[PDB]
């Protein structure tokens, strides 16, 4: 505790918070989804509700430290309010996302942060054909709300959504779930736009 | 980060926050809507729920800086709690507006601020006829709650609401969507009052 | 901006907040209602839901200033958290009041404050007969929760509720809406209590 | 305003808050209910919803002052976040209690504090038989969550719930409502626990003016 | 009061808050459940709603004192916001947990803390068969969100959930309820992960 308090103080109280990325100093955030449940489908409003947890990762030189100076501590946990977090959001949600987990992050001595909020999300999706053998496919994009691809570069580690914790007795069964980086360019607008497209194909059990 | 930290410190910690406009120093705010979804209609209460995002824009001298003094940085993103924002509100909502996006704004060296809250709104609207070929029109005004036209002047860049991201598989289709600056005048008072009237004509798919 | 910053600072950072009224220094508050919609009726719980905005007004010697000393500024807007506000509450609500407008108030150089929260309120009301020509009458009292009439004197400017902004296509039409000051005693206490009685007569369109 | 500001400052800024009661310095809290409405019943979850206001009263020496030294001020209102309050809770609720009144309290020069939150509560209750001439009875215990009877002693002034503001046109009519102090035990623990047991017997409305005759309007 | 004020001040104002455990200084948290009610089942979403209370216990050298120096005080209550708490969370909820009790803990002179939040939880569970003699089983794991078993070691005192306050007129009867410590190891990483699995078998009354 002596040594950890000393590290946290040295990292957080001796200088302001990371101000976020610029064009000259971009930052790469990695995203991944572990999909736990399709809880509910509303065919009268074309809204579907997901429960998942979303792995967010990035690396900052300012959160970097030598373990030998702090009792061989190599990583620590701290409230997410003590650090910058990227403004990643679902672009087509219909309710404010609900947070299901303590808002804490893991910081590693190399400056890696790992943040994994569990969320329930309602989003835009017509579930028509969900009750066929064939199912229905729905999509939702995730990305930064105000940073372009010149400041925040998104990335995935895999295109397969982790289904190893999907609720086996869910009401809907997953036929496929992928997570794909998209880059997009619109001649109106000098900057590129990056998102991760969460595509889920599912049907009634 | 060195430079942007300095800038943010200079802009935000060396002086108080912009106190908002007065009659001698009015401010012009520009509003525009991007309509994503008519989620739901309640014919028993005459309430309709929209999901959209609202582009707010203004310019303050106090937020201005010379890029050559801050590592050629020309703009930055920062939390909306760091800056003044206009009190723009829907005048005929029936629930508190629910915010769907992270509350961050973009600030540019010329003193421009761009703030873009994504919201779900319930508002007063009689959807009788929504199931005809002919649809129903419904209207909701937006404007400052406590500033007259002598302190905040509202403006739109175009009268066409942006429908380029309207959900194709929504449950209601949009027949037309406009956004019009209006100048009201209550028979008591001299000050002008100013709103942007969102009018949506729509029908059941 | 320079002058208004100076004013606000002078008013809000040079002394503590108004502590509220006392028996020796009572404060008069004026209340008025602008009724926008009867949204909903629930005949299984006898709960009715109103959207309105409530005009609150009072005057404080400590919020008073000479315009000549502050660039001829005669009034300003500020966040309702910077000033004392009266604890005016509905006495027969069934859910916490929901606030629908930005929490900002206008302060005038004579010390007048004006505050206009928009609210949705659910409250105790039997709507049996709403479907007749003749409608049903329901009532809700507003007043300070903890201050007697010796500290806070409530007042109306008129007994008529303002219906100039009642939603034309509401599902219920208003036959009459009055707002009446009532003085009410108890044996415990020399002190009179004041409420404003909102009485709405309405029916199904 | 000068004098009150001075008083509040003296009481609140010159020392820390009351840390709460100890076994050597217990505190007695007096509870009373005013029942406004049984709003709702859900026979598919056995949850009933009450709207009431709860009168909490207690007395601290550290909140005490001589009026003569503060412009003959004998009492004042202040935000409940400025003072200690007791952790009184419903023991069998099914949702977080919702607060319907401003969180303000009244403090008196003898150190008395009075705090009266209006609340809506959902709680465990099987309303089967609510539609009979004979009604259903439901019960909910209120007490401290973490302080035993050696630290907080609960009390009621009367065992009758106040029904003088029960909603006349409610959907359910009250046949009886009481509020009784109770002293629990358990094998583990020599230390008594104290609750106030709110018991309400009610039915589905059958006449414009309720079950019991009463003279006064 | 004098002595307890002195103690709270000494424990809480003289030094920072406990920063949380580390590999070199792990902390053992004991968990136990007292189940009050299965409130509700939703067979259309496979969500069940529990009301329970969760006993949490741990011990910290920094919260330790000698009673002889503080008027023979041996323990005290204080707001959970004054001390560190573990980030114990349900792993398969479908809504944010709702807290039904005041957030206060008991601290003992030996450094033991005891914290007992009453909660309502909606969580993933298929209730098909609940209406049989035979009932249905459901399970939800609890554990730290971001601390591994090298930092937080979870324990139970007993595997039996306390049913001595289960609602006798609940709508569902409890056939069995157990709480079991589990250790899992993932191929990614060297450190073990601990959870307490709450298993409840029930049926319709
Ligand atoms: C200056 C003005 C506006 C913004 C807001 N961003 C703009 C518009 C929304 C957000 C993120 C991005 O727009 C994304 C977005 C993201 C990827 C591909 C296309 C789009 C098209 C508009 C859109 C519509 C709904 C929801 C999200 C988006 C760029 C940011 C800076
Ligand atoms: C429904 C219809 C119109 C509105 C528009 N706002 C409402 C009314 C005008 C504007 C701003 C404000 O009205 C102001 C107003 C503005 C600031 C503070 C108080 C008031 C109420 C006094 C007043 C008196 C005469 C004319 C206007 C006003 C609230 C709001 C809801
Ligand atoms: C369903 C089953 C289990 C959980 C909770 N566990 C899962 C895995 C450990 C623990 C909390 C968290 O996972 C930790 C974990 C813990 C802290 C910070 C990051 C991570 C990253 C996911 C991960 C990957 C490999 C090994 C451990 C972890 C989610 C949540 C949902």
């Amino acid at each position: 505790q002596a040594n950890l308090m000393r590290l946290k103080s040295d990292l957080f109280n001796r200088s302001p918070m990371y101000p976020g990325p610029t064009k000259d100093d971009p930052l790469t955030v990695t995203l991944g989804f572990t999909l736990q449940d399709i809880v509910k489908v509303d065919s009268s409003t074309n809204e579907v509700d997901l429960v998942y947890y979303e792995q967010q990762r990035w690396k900052l030189n300012s959160l970097m430290w030598d373990p030998n100076e702090y009792g061989n501590i190599t990583d620590f946990r701290t409230s997410a309010a003590d650090i910058w977090t990227p403004d990643i959001t679902a672009y087509s949600s219909t309710r404010p996302v609900q947070v299901l987990s303590p808002q804490i992050a893991v910081v590693t001595h190399d400056g890696s942060v790992m943040f994994i909020p569990a969320q329930r999300l309602s989003f835009m999706c017509d579930p028509t054909g969900v009750d066929s053998e064939e199912g229905v496919t729905c999509a939702v994009k995730f990305g930064s709300w105000v940073y372009s691809g010149f400041e925040i570069d998104l990335k995935t580690d895999t295109d397969q959504v982790d289904l190893s914790s999907y609720y086996a007795s869910s009401k809907y069964e997953i036929l496929s779930a992928t997570q794909t980086r998209q880059v997009q360019h619109y001649s109106c607008c000098p900057e590129p736009y990056i998102d991760v497209n969460l595509v889920v194909k599912f049907r009634e059990r």
